[PDB]
């Protein structure tokens, strides 16, 4: 389990922006962690350590900030990376899941051939808020016969209840940086 | 210090081609089959990192979204910060913007103004070099912030679309792993 020093370094690497993207939200900006070679390397090293003995066979990350954390974790575990994408971007056969945006609905897609029965999948994302894109991604993985019990995040907004919501869907969340607020 | 024939052939054979995606008459070169093969993905990142490990790169810039899948592991391999360039309204801090042509009309790429400073030596990474319009726009962003950029790296080079020569005219040397013909 990560040391207190390591977890505090990561928390202090993330910039917060008052009243973005609207009034009353203190936005947690993971791009300041990406620009610090120490913070970014540590985040990936800590996620690789958590799952190295977990029998993961694929990492799935959602477009686009999910790519930044899922793909290095895949490389660190030595397993394939599978992108979940906005519609119309994947060129081979896909399945789709509909989920809620703040101002409407949208879809996520995955290649049908990218997950099979026998796969044990880790989902990786930058930040856990309501958890809606993760729940949609888990449905894509399970519809292809993949087993997914694990989701990893750089940031957890614990006041938004996403860890408990994902636990009701059989997903255990590992998060490096907890922050309060909406 | 040089890619073997066995390595370059493995990478080329790891990429699937899809006729008439996304519009009739394009043979789409799909890097997602390279991502799903841990051997191919790991190799591709090793080769890009090896080309720049002595070039004094201080930042890697990756274009949203497939660019992130190569630029960010290259940043980690070189032990330097990663800077995303994004479609508008995604980056939360102060940005500047550059316009580039799509097939029809135009779109914008943004960068955080604090991400690049005078003295930075930047590598741009993307999955695939086609016309190179996003890379020309990204180079303009970097130089407006006082960054030095002379290098772009790619997995795929569509050599029939002339992107390498266009980027050479802006002072950019391209490194690519997998050449394919066609548009
Ligand atoms: N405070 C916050 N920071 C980043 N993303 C968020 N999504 C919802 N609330 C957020
Ligand atoms: N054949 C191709 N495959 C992928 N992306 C492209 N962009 C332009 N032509 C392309
Ligand atoms: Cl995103
Ligand atoms: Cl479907
Ligand atoms: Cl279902
Ligand atoms: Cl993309
Ligand atoms: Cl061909
Ligand atoms: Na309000
Ligand atoms: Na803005």
């Amino acid at each position: 389990t990560a040391t207190a020093q390591q977890l505090e370094y990561l928390k202090n690497s993330i910039k917060s922006i008052q009243d973005y993207p609207k009034p009353g939200i203190l936005f947690r900006d993971v791009t300041s962690l990406l620009e610090d070679p120490k913070a970014y390397a540590l985040s990936i090293d800590l996620l690789v350590e958590r799952y190295k003995n977990a029998g993961i066979t694929k990492v799935v990350g959602t477009e686009a900030r999910g790519f930044l954390f899922g793909a290095p974790v895949a490389l660190g575990l030595g397993v394939g990376f599978v992108p979940v994408r906005k519609p119309g971007k994947l060129p081979r056969e896909t399945i789709s899941e509909t989920y809620d945006l703040e101002y409407g609905t949208d879809q996520l897609e995955i290649h049908v051939d990218a997950i099979k029965p026998g796969d044990k999948v880790l989902v990786v994302d930058d930040l856990l808020a309501t958890g809606g894109t993760i729940e949609a991604t888990v449905k894509l993985i399970r519809r292809l016969g993949g087993e997914v019990a694990d989701a990893a995040f750089i940031i957890n907004l614990f006041d938004l209840g996403g860890e408990q919501r994902l636990e009701k869907q059989g997903i255990t969340s590992y998060s490096l940086v907890p922050f309060p607020g909406h």
